[PDB]
């Protein structure tokens, strides 16, 4: 059983796609926060695949307990594949979560949803260019028009932890990359090897939840803290700002193409 997880911002159309894929009639509403818990189902056209509908999430640093459900599912390493549902009308903001999903080490396939609205707004995105610069497969989809749904399930099924070798993580400012490497060595075996980069960046971000979940040694805590301090002076900017800016700068470079 291949495990595919529907991850994306709230109101991106995850349940709409789920319902089409599974034949289900799970709750779909035109406001953020309808889906509040996990729901599994089998892919109608390919019964070997199990797909998970999860609540909308703005980032892997959750604000509400509903956002925690999606995060915990991915970090528990249950999912073989991340089907990242992206709102094409709000691309830049949706990609902020995308950068974090890749970092989890679970291969990401993008469903570039609501392509119909984008067509009605008189705009077009070079799908192949976006896919190449992002390092992940991209299929333009519409849940309304029922466009590209089967194709994106197909690709997600072929982009799992079992079929993908080395992954293409988003590369940031080289000065931050040095800090990430050092934290990766400090971390050693305190985290899964697959998700190591995700945790390393979140520890640099001083994410309270990650810090508590990992329960790192006093020696590890001192060295990370030292790595952050030095990198802050190099960047002449606070740790949270460095990462936030570096994600959006990466997003900027990808979108212009
Ligand atoms: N126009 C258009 N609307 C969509 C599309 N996908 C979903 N929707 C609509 O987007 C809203 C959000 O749907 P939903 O599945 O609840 O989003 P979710 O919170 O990610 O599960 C609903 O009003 C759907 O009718 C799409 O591809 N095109
Ligand atoms: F905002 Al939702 F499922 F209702 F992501
Ligand atoms: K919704
Ligand atoms: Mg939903």
């Amino acid at each position: 059983m291949t495990e595919i997880a529907l991850i994306g911002n709230p109101n991106s159309g995850k349940t709409s796609l789920f319902n089409l894929i599974t034949g289900h009639n799970q709750r779909v509403g035109n406001w953020p926060g309808v889906t509040v818990e996990r729901k599994s189902g089998l892919v109608k056209k390919n019964k070997d695949l199990e797909i998970q509908d999860l609540p909308g999430i703005y980032s892997m640093s959750p604000y509400s307990p509903e956002e925690k459900v999606a995060r915990d599912y991915l970090l528990s390493q249950r999912a073989d594949s991340i089907l990242n549902v992206v709102d094409a009308t709000n691309l830049e903001r949706n990609l902020y979560l995308t950068t974090q999903l890749i970092e989890t080490g679970i291969p990401v396939t993008i469903a570039l949803n609501m392509i119909d609205v984008l067509d009605g707004q008189g705009k077009k995105i070079n799908v192949d260019k976006l896919s190449y610069h992002l390092g992940v497969p991209v299929v333009a989809t519409s849940a309304l028009k029922q466009t590209g749904v089967d194709q994106v399930v197909k690709k997600a099924a072929h982009t799992t932890t079992s079929t993908v070798g080395d992954l293409a993580f988003p590369i940031y400012d080289d000065r931050l990359e040095a800090a990430i490497s050092q934290i990766l060595e400090v971390l050693g075996n305190s985290v899964p090897q697959r998700s190591a980069r995700f945790y390393a960046i979140k520890l640099f971000e001083q994410d309270s939840l990650v810090e508590a979940e990992l329960d790192l040694s006093q020696f590890q805590r001192k060295e990370i803290e030292d790595i952050i301090r030095i990198t802050e002076e190099i960047f002449t900017e606070d740790a949270e700002s460095i990462v936030i800016n570096e994600r959006y700068a990466f997003i900027e470079r990808v979108c212009q193409m």
